[PDB]
């Protein structure tokens, strides 16, 4: 809820999407930022 979370997730601080692994969250964060 608005006052606090429950359970556990690998949460994106950039868009607010929630993931089931740090590997899945990392594979998602490549879409926000990458080297070039
Ligand atoms: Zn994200």
């Amino acid at each position: 809820g608005s006052s606090g979370s429950s359970g556990k997730t690998h949460l994106c601080d950039m868009c607010g999407k929630k993931f089931k692994s740090k590997g899945t969250l990392k594979s998602h964060k490549l879409l926000h930022t990458a080297d070039g």
